[PDB]
């Protein structure tokens, strides 16, 4: 059977292509996920369909009905066979889905617009002029909401009181809330979009400061899938060839704009 | 210029659509106080945003540290500009804050497990068996605390000292409590929670006896608000032209499930 | 030569968000039959343009105590677009304000009823109270109701004027949207363009009764002395009598019916 994958407009990892008006089923996309799903149908043996998720969430669950959105849900709720994304590697996901060996590392971020006086999370928890925020219904989100350290809880404080509401809905909404604010908002992301974002025409934004955290992008699958094993062996191998790091060369910094 | 209108997830007056996570701001919400700010607003010509409280509580002048809790605080403290939610007028918040004239009518009730042998506040006074008690912050707590009636002031000095603890953090936690206790709990809330609560599956609850007093909830501005009179018209043009009438029974009964 | 900044607004099926077009950029992320009539506008009259949705999401009313227009017809009359090109109809008071080509859609305000309403007229609407019904806000609709000496209109405005809870809707979604959640129990004043359009789309609930109250079109309006006023008018009537009008027409309303 065609295997149904969930993934997210979300650039570099998928984009559609410039012509994509023009073109059908996969042929629309382009980027580094794009790719790596190729390989890892190739590897696994089987055909499939990339589907972009519905609500365009990552995936939460909601405390009242407990209900998983985003690509996690769909996962959950059996409207995807496997999800093939910048998806973070998170405790609570792994108790609905199961998640291959991570293919890319990451940690979360600060984005500035170049120029803005800040240079670690320290330095935007001691101060209100620039506000910052985090994308909504994902793993950044979660990691301020149940920080027990003291800068990152201050922070939290901050941002689920703010007013207006410094959360985004897309990475986009946020990259272009920091461009447009003058310096007067951060935004916290994981490095892996700030790095892309940072060698991308205007060249108006820049990475700040160290890593809070370290983690990494899994291909997760619905628990007990049969497609689990073989998926976590085609991650080893390929990043073994060094596949995975040729594919990141290509969309990061082979044709950066910076 | 957009008014930030206090509010608390009571229902049925402010709850989260069943879709809320896909929709924003003031659209996420739905019930009778959702129904009536957007009314307020329209007649008053403000734009306004919805927020819910952030200690979820009505409101209380903590003894000791002076300091007001729940939506009066956020009034009192400039959070927010006004509150549109089932408040209780009552004297000591009058004292710092401004209320309009009543827009629905109340009185603290008795909640039972359907069956309970109770019919009166006279009746729960008089025996032990059956534990209650009431929401523990609000104008109901502050009832009993004050009341000089025998009857009422009996009832305070049961539920005082009751252990464990007989107050609740949310109008939900009592009703939970009522349906789980075979009858050996009952609640004292309000006439106007107590009649819906009566009107929702598992239909296993409901209001005995008459109300212990009889007063309303009120629109809430800060002191000296400048939005305070023309809030204060359109309450009375609203009651007047029969849709605060309307919006009770939609709310109320028109979607009863018992 | 600079790029024409186009307003319009998001209504369907004018222009409408490609789907999961939100984060691209540029024109491609639009697609409807205002879309089509830009594309063929600016081709006729040779030049580059930007569509851009209006701010505040609104056609265009003078406000009575201010005297300030806003939507589509304040972007023109504060010069924030050169063009509006949408569903913007064509009345005397706007016409006193900005420039409007000939009409290049045929509309009348019409009813909307969720099926099996038992209502086939504005006379019957305005003769019971069992059903509500009203219009969208800041358009030509309210005010044809505000203004008619027509004694039904009269009749039906001096309800609505006053009904509580309002009747006015925000947009054409909210109108139609509550008109689907109401049982029966709310009607929709709005065009026959728009109200054509959703009873071909499903779940195809809703349906126009009754013939048309009024008889008039939608027009693309340039700020008064535009330099692209006497072109614009002269490509529109181009345009219908090639046939490309009833083309897009066609294109968007019935060869898209899913009923
Ligand atoms: O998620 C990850 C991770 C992710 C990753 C790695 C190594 C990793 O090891 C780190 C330390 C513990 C958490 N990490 O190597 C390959 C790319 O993805
Ligand atoms: N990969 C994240 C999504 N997201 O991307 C960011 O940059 N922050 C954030 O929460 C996830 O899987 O939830
Ligand atoms: N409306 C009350 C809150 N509360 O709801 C009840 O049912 N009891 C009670 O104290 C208030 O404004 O404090
Ligand atoms: N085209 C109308 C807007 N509107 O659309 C309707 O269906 N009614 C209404 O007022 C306008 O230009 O004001
Ligand atoms: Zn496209
Ligand atoms: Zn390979
Ligand atoms: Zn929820
Ligand atoms: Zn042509
Ligand atoms: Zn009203």
């Amino acid at each position: 059977k065609t295997v149904v994958v969930t993934t997210i407009l979300e650039s570099p990892y998928v984009m559609m292509k410039k012509n994509h008006e023009m073109l059908e089923g996969n042929e629309r996309y382009e980027g580094y996920c794009v790719d790596l799903a190729a390989e890892i149908a190739k590897h696994c043996g089987f055909k499939y369909k990339l589907t972009i998720v519905g609500d365009g969430k990552y995936g939460a669950r909601d405390a009242d009905t407990k209900i998983w959105n985003g690509m996690v849900g769909e996962l959950v709720y059996g409207k995807a066979d496997i999800a093939i994304a910048p998806l973070t590697i998170t405790l609570v996901r792994e108790e609905v889905i199961d998640f291959s060996k991570p293919f890319m590392s990451l940690g979360i971020s600060i984005m500035i617009k170049k120029g803005t006086p800040i240079e670690s999370a320290e330095d935007l928890s001691k101060q209100t002029e620039i506000a910052y925020g985090t994308l909504d219904s994902g793993s950044t989100k979660e990691f301020f909401r149940r920080s027990k350290i003291a800068v990152f809880d201050k922070m939290w404080t901050y941002m689920r009181s703010a007013e207006p509401s410094v959360f985004v809905r897309t990475t986009a909404e946020g990259v272009a809330r920091v461009r447009k604010s003058k310096g007067k908002y951060a935004y916290l992301l994981e490095s892996t979009m700030n790095e892309y974002i940072e060698q991308r025409k205007p060249c108006d934004t820049m990475k700040v400061g160290g890593n809070l955290d370290s983690k990494g992008y899994g291909i997760a699958t619905p628990k007990g899938s049969s497609l689990g094993n073989a998926v976590n062996l085609a991650v080893l191998k390929l990043n073994e060839q060094g596949l995975l790091d040729k594919l990141k060369n290509k969309w990061w910094y082979d044709k950066g704009e910076c």
